[PDB]
């Protein structure tokens, strides 16, 4: 909307993420793209603040608040989940160019 912000952070890293240190999911997903890259950066939205607006930023543009939320070169992926389906058809080696 009018007032910027994590929208800006998915430009400075080929792969970012947004986790809560408590959850599993969060897990899952660290273990993977370790396993498959360098490239990742992870901001943990349940050590912030601001973590609300973090949160608000990806209900109002996709109606989803659940962990982790992910995101490759500014393209939507919507957890753990999702980023193995395409690692199970071998796209996400495609994606991570």
């Amino acid at each position: 909307g009018a007032m910027p912000s994590i929208a800006s952070m998915i430009k400075g890293n080929k792969v970012v993420v947004f986790s809560w240190v408590t959850c599993p999911y969060c897990v899952r997903a660290e273990k993977l793209l370790h396993a498959r890259t360098k490239d990742i950066t992870v901001h943990y939205v349940d050590k912030m603040s601001e973590g609300e607006q973090l949160r608000g930023e990806i209900y109002q543009a996709y109606k989803h608040e659940t962990v982790p939320a992910i995101f490759i070169n500014g393209n939507f992926i919507g957890g753990c989940s999702d980023l193995e389906a395409l690692d199970k058809e071998g796209k996400l080696d495609g994606l991570l160019s």
